[PDB]
């Protein structure tokens, strides 16, 4: 099965955890979600970084929920771009916040895309994304 | 003259901007600081894609990357990720008095030599930068 790497804020703040839960659940339909407890309710920094970096290199796609600002999510995206990974970022404008110019500016609109969305449609958007370019 | 890349939160929040100006001012003692914008309208800057492209050019030019990582920020984390993949000399500065616990990805990326993370209190930041470059002078 293909491998997916999901990114979402933890020490940046866990406001969106229930949404991360939904996203991870839907991503699993398309392959193994290596990071499936960015979403765990009850949540060796070197060991964490090394295991995550192993996972990131094996991933066939990186999906990041980037509404909550987070050093770790940004770092994962930076490493992912340097690995030239396929990357999808998901951002919610209804938060009132404006997304980092660095993340929106890193997008090229094909291999690295940033999609604005509202919470209710996120499963349908993931379905759309992977039907247009399947992971094999 | 050596070049320095400074990272600090902007859209992650600007509460530490006056601290960023202090850090940028002190970094000028050691070479050219390429990113004074952190301590200083986005279409006036050329739009987000051109902001990203200019910063990445500067990051590749940099002889050292210094990041104030107390305020969580996607951009700062992204710059650090790109810097690690470029194998840059990296110093991160974090203030535990903020009340925060630093990202495990940033604390855990450190190896204690080429990528270091230093906990500090705001008053001493100039003396710590002096110490850092006195022990290991900046090479271009
Ligand atoms: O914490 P942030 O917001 O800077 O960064 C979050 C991002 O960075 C990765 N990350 C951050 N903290 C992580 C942890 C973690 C966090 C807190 C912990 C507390 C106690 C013990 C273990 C812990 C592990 N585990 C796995 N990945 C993590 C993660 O994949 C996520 O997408
Ligand atoms: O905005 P963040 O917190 O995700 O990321 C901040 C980091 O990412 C880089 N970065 C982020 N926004 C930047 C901008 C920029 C320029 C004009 C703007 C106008 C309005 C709002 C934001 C703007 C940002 N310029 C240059 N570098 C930027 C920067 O070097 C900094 O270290
Ligand atoms: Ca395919």
């Amino acid at each position: 099965r293909p491998a997916l790497y999901f990114c979402g804020s933890i020490r940046g703040g866990r406001e969106d955890r229930t949404l991360y839960e939904r996203i991870v659940s839907r991503l699993r339909r398309f392959g193994t979600v290596l990071t499936e407890h960015v979403a765990a309710a009850e949540l060796g920094d070197r060991l964490i970084h090394e295991q995550d970096l192993e996972w990131l290199q094996q991933a066939d796609v990186v999906v990041a929920e980037v509404t909550q600002p987070s050093l770790g999510v940004g770092y994962e995206l930076g490493r992912a771009v340097a690995f030239n990974k396929r990357i999808l970022c998901l951002f919610r404008p209804q938060s009132g916040r404006v997304l980092s110019a660095m993340i929106r500016g890193a997008a090229d609109g094909s291999r690295f895309q940033v999609w604005d969305y509202e919470e209710g449609e996120v499963e349908a958007l993931l379905d759309r994304y992977f039907e247009a370019d399947p992971l094999e």
